[PDB]
């Protein structure tokens, strides 16, 4: 039940009067990423004061496609009442942990689809297609011959199943549609259609839009503002009007979290004008697996600084590194400036799922002998995989970056050497991990360069397991690294220190190799 | 003495620090409307600030073309403080009260020009021409055989000349040239080339630039950002950057007064999709003189409602309305939006100065038995003309709105009839003016249809005085209308009551006659 | 006589159905620049075809503030027809040399403004000025003292008058209103509100247009396309919609002559990413008087490649070369891309009376013993001035650029040394001009620094006559340089060879002073 259009002119509601619209028991969606971006705030918060007021609506399912909020209690924490949600599928669950709190402790069903090909289905589910064929995720938690993405153990349906096709190996994911839609638009005129002027990116609002209005459900949409119908360029608008079934609108709407004004660098409309510490020294030694014309990715972690590291280098115009979430290139001057393109956010992981990247580098919690990875599970918390499997899964070099110890690990860098000040008291380099995030093997059978970079020593994966490539100076093979590792890795015959200049507190005069 | 360009890069400086390059008796021209537009706020601040502190600097003499401020002690307010200010010409006085105190108390030199003559000598001053030749302001007390424009008793020196040509009267103005510039735009360049893309108007900007670069000065800008060299489009660029001396920049700058955030309809980026009181009558009757396709202006006032009458009506779309500072049409939805066109505040004058209203609706702080009006002083205050000479001067038809007394007057609509509840107590219409902004007899010599618009009566000037041509229904004509001015006016043969239409709560049913 | 606007709407006609409302004895102002600059070719060529068919309509007086044309038969050519043009008031004569054929034989009446001062005296003529108050002209042929700006016996009338203010001298302009306009715009909506968006720059079209509207005169606009009413940026708008009469739509138009298509980076939409002759020999060496943050203006002739020159010694971003006719900046890849600015024309020439131009190149005619330079008169031809006048007048450092010698020169730069191959058969350097477009006694009087350069020598301007300061190695002072000039030059005693670097087929290694 929705409301009518009155000529033609799209219904405008507070947000309050819009989720009296939600049924018990709704496939909601939200639109959203990290920090505030492309989220329908204001949609968010009368839906938790609903639930809060009135203990309905009741037993909801929530799709988040990218994980909302501020990693404590905003993005859809709020909706973590408990009755109101009863089933959970996220690509990324750490940016709203009261979610992930009712999933860890079992009170919700609670599924992870690598982020990449959860937006994949709802593509597949907007043209009524049953679900999606990908070897993304062979061989990790969401191989149904492992977790099948199941995230605790209340979860039992089988959303992914094995298939073959052209005598490979495939996993088949299936499609959900959402009955409810919260997206959010800079602009829109009366008739829905709306642009993304301010908007920081568009990440996959119109494959939202479109998964819901064809499955006979309410898109809503939160934006700053209306206009005159049919004066916005045609060029401009992103999602057509017939999509949207209800408008909300904000006028203090801001394009991050934090009610800073609008920044027109931020909207992409005006062109913008380092110690060395262990962060440092990591995204040095990440920096030398980087060639002239690589097209690059670069997560959160201890080496997202190799932006500014390539910038002090001089080598920064020399390759591009793109966001999972659309952007492409631009500098950090909680969003990037001077950008060289958006694409949305689904045809940027079709590009990733083909091998698009040269090369990516990722953090990790914990490796094993095996050369696996395991990134989606920390501590007993669920943190989820964001674009992690869907970048890691078939990129040609995969850099991983971290410290070899965890559990507070200083260091210094004096007189050109690495000296362990305090050194981590929990071991990274382990067994066996309880779960899988990427397959060692998988890696290995899809012909991939895999590399493991920490602060004292380096690693290359081969087929008889991690060979030690390089140690820094300073430090001791057999205390400092053997000693604090739970196998024992290869020593390669080629075994050598560490570049000297990595450890200088002075440019590098560092060189890319040529494309 | 300025600082030094490096690089070609204009010098970015703390308004502070700006402000201390102003030396002791410099001719400081201050950008700036009404409200807060265009007003390079941290500039003005700074200078009042050193002042209190210091003393310093000493003596200035202020140009200010339009009036700045709220009518109390924002715009050029701050710089009323004793030894600070000694000569000052100003367009409009009554906006920034505290520096019209100072000249009301013979403590400064003072001299009011015609808002557009005083814009067109700045022009002059730029291009080094001595001074500008032009009939507006003859038989007014910017007319030497008056008051010359000068506002108070101290002020003797001459600027104004009474002068011949082709057998006819001119007035000639002196040029004079500024030493500093406080100027704003919204964005800039690194080499101080800018652009007005949030500003609500663009007024003398480049103007006012230009004359105090060719004087040898100092340009100070204001903006809201820089950005990267020659990266804004060449055709919305308004200053060039060689003009400009020093930028500060005010991140949190907004378009008016109030610090509301950027709105993008105001920019003129966006399409946006009445109580029968004495306001309304007045506005109301003044409709009556619109005409299908006049060019038209509406001054601040009684009737300055117009647009919403004319809204009401269904006819907003036959007549097009000006406003001197730039903008062309529009509707107000502390700006008006949806404009048609802004011209820079000079060219604005250029055509009204040659006649290109059609009609204009002024308020009159008093009227005499000549058809003489005034409104440059009332009560011993000075208020200036701001446009009110540039506009009454030529335009074709000119309508006075007001009441025909003041203080207290209450009155009310009952029935289709006027009610006089209370009296004003002071009369509008007196015997002869102190004074004169417009001139009756100059009127008639250039052949202009002069209306004289009140709650009660409407009078027409011609040769032998005011001539009564309307009476409000419920009201007696001796005793509320003769017996209430100070001057017997004539009573038209054709004599009728005011349009009953006038005096109903509903539509009027009113259609603009085509000339 | 004008068509009738419908409902709002601005009359559409063909250019044969709009120059039908052209009365005998008209005063026809026409708009545009050299080699179709904003030319309403369409409209010229109706009115030209409709004299030549009906022989009306009769006695038209041109005002021309610009010249149009390809120094041939086309611009304003067209209209050269006996008895079609009795009176003409041009900026620059020699770009439509019909018209100055008819001059030349005592055929019409034939004034010569310079084109600043004549596109001011339009923008009086707006505002009903008598006439503009300018030094620009003392001491040339404009002064009345001289020829008061006549360039024929049958021109009689006095224009222009000496005055005295401040005790200065000054020439005062009368100031004419046309009756017509041929104007052009590249788009306009139902209403007549135009923009510029695809035109080379914006010229004087809005002061054109307001002077002819403000005369009751009739303004036809020639456009390339028609918009829905109200839909075109409103900051994009240059002219309103009631200055407009007539609109023709020609959806040929084109930026330039020749029929190329819109060129977008022309239009300032995008961003664009030499043999050692006479040519480049007098522009390297006119190089040397450039600074680093000069603004400079380079006209027409032998040095105009010196933006070329500048960009191959690698200093062309490091000073800023205007366009009298608005463009500020640019490169060459028939006009110029990637500027930094638009203004309109007559705001330019405000900004060189002030003496805003740190220096120019002209090219010279002739050169006599004082110092004079003739350029509006050559061989009984007239080419009137353009703004050689407006520049010459006030800018700080004045840069004559030519030959020794005219008349089949030939000259090769051959072993670092100058070759007089063929010598020219007519002298430059001359006792007396038979009438003067530069005045060196006023020069001199207002402290501007002169030079002349040639391809053999160097001069500078002094108080007692030129002084050769430079002569190119290879060349004989006596025989070469003094018996090739009709007076004696003051021989510097600091006489030098012309720096060796000029005469060299290499990169100079040139680097520019300082700010």
């Amino acid at each position: 039940v929705k409301p009518p259009r009155i000529n033609g002119r799209v219904p405008v509601l507070s947000a309050q009067e819009a989720v009296n619209y939600i049924p018990d028991e709704a496939t909601l969606c939200v639109l959203g990423a990290g920090g505030g971006i492309l989220e329908a705030t204001t949609l968010i918060t009368a839906l938790a004061d609903k639930y809060k007021q009135t203990q309905t609506p009741r037993n909801l399912s929530i799709i988040s496609p990218t994980g909302l909020g501020d990693r404590a209690d905003r993005g859809i924490s709020p909706l973590a009442q408990e009755g109101l949600v009863k089933w959970a599928l996220c690509g990324h669950w750490g940016q709203s942990p009261r979610i992930s709190d009712l999933a860890e402790q079992n009170k919700i069903i609670a599924y992870n689809y690598p982020q990449g090909v959860l937006t994949q289905t709802l593509r597949a589910a907007a043209a009524h297609q049953p679900g999606i064929i990908s070897d993304i995720g062979i061989g990790t938690f969401v191989d149904p011959r492992q977790q099948g993405g199941k995230l605790n153990e209340v979860t039992k349906e089988d959303l992914i199943k094995l298939v073959e096709f052209d005598n490979k190996e495939y996993l088949y994911y299936k499609a959900i549609a959402p009955d409810i839609a919260f997206i959010r638009a800079t602009t829109c005129d009366s008739e829905g259609y709306a642009t993304f002027e301010d908007e920081v990116m568009y990440l996959d609002a119109l494959v939202i839009a479109q998964a819901v209005h064809n499955n006979g459900g309410i898109v809503m949409m939160q934006v700053q503002k209306m206009v005159k119908k049919a004066t916005l360029h045609p060029k401009s608008v992103r999602i057509p009007g017939y999509l949207v079934d209800i408008v909300v609108v904000d006028p203090d709407q801001s394009q991050l979290y934090g009610g800073a004004p609008v920044n027109r660098f931020i909207s992409g409309d005006f062109t913008l004008d380092l110690p060395l510490n262990q962060r440092k020294l990591v995204a040095r030694r990440a920096l030398f697996e980087m060639r002239k014309g690589a097209v690059g990715n670069v997560g959160v972690g201890i080496a997202d600084g190799i932006g500014l590291v390539a910038r002090e280098e001089g080598c920064a115009d020399d390759f591009i590194l793109t966001v999972e979430t659309g952007p492409i290139g631009g500098i950090t001057s909680g969003a990037n400036v001077n950008t060289r393109a958006i694409l949305d956010m689904t045809s940027q992981f079709d590009f990733y799922h083909g091998g698009g990247l040269d090369v990516c580098y990722l953090s990790f919690a914990e490796v094993d002998q095996h050369g696996n990875v395991g990134v989606h599970k920390f501590n007993g918390k669920i943190m989820g995989t964001g674009g992690f499997i869907d970048i890691s899964a078939t990129s040609k070099k995969i850099i991983f970056c971290g410290t070899l110890t965890a559990g507070s690990l200083k260091t210094e860098i004096a007189d050109g050497k690495l000296n362990i000040v305090q050194e981590g008291r929990v071991k990274k380099f382990i067994r066996e991990l309880p779960e899988i995030t990427f397959s060692g093997k998988i890696a290995l059978e899809r012909g991939l360069d895999v590399r493991y970079i920490t602060e004292r020593a380096v690693f290359t994966l081969k087929e008889d397991g991690l060979h030690l490539i390089e140690i820094a100076p300073g430090v001791d093979l057999q205390k400092d690294i053997l000693d604090k590792m739970d196998f024992t890795p290869v020593i390669s015959p080629e075994l050598k220190l560490m570049d000297e200049r990595l450890f200088i507190d002075a440019a590098m005069g560092f060189v890319l190799p040529e494309a």
